[PDB]
């Protein structure tokens, strides 16, 4: 069994908690508290490799945290979210982005961009607009819904993937 150390960040009320929870328990959760900060654990095969994903799904601001701490600091992946409806969410995440580079010292370090929210009509960031941003990193862009599952599967492997490459 392969442990692969994932953060999840990006602004508050883009879904990253719903995103983690769909992964973990296949369900939906609209009202996750929005300041409870976890790691979770997942056992799951992909490309033929049994998988124990520790995932860190940050919460809050302004505020310090042991745990936040040292998953930022020996994370080996990090999921970039905003929501394809929230544009600050989208212009904040150059900030993570430097955040990350800064923890790491380096620019070139396992990332996913995620645009969740996705099952929402009338987005206001495009597909366009992401897909610039994420070769501006160069690194993938995945589009997401923690409600109907679409892309989660995606997003979380495709992590694990792009870290298996560093
Ligand atoms: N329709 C829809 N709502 C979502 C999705 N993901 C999260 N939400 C809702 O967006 C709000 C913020 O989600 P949450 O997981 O708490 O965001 P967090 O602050 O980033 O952890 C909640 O009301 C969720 O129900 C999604 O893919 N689709
Ligand atoms: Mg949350």
């Amino acid at each position: 069994m392969t442990e692969y150390k994932l953060v999840v960040v990006g602004a508050g009320g883009v879904g990253k908690s719903a995103l983690t929870i769909q992964l973990i328990q296949n369900h939906f959760v609209d009202e996750y508290d929005p300041t409870i900060e976890d790691s979770y654990r997942k056992q799951v095969v992909i490309d033929g490799e049994t998988c124990l994903l520790d995932i860190l799904d940050t919460a809050g601001q302004e505020e310090y945290s042991a745990m936040r701490d040292q998953y930022m600091r020996t994370g080996e992946g990090f999921l970039c979210v905003f929501a394809i409806n929230n544009t600050k969410s989208f212009e904040d995440i150059h900030q993570y982005r430097e955040q990350i580079k800064r923890v790491k010292d380096s620019d070139d370090v396992p990332m996913v961009l995620v645009g969740n929210r996705c099952d929402l009509a009338a987005r206001t960031v495009e597909s366009r607009q992401a897909q610039d941003l994420a070769r501006s990193y160069g690194i993938p862009y995945i589009e997401t819904s923690a409600k109907t599952r679409q892309g989660v599967e995606d997003a979380f492997y495709t992590l694990v993937r792009e870290i298996r490459q560093h």
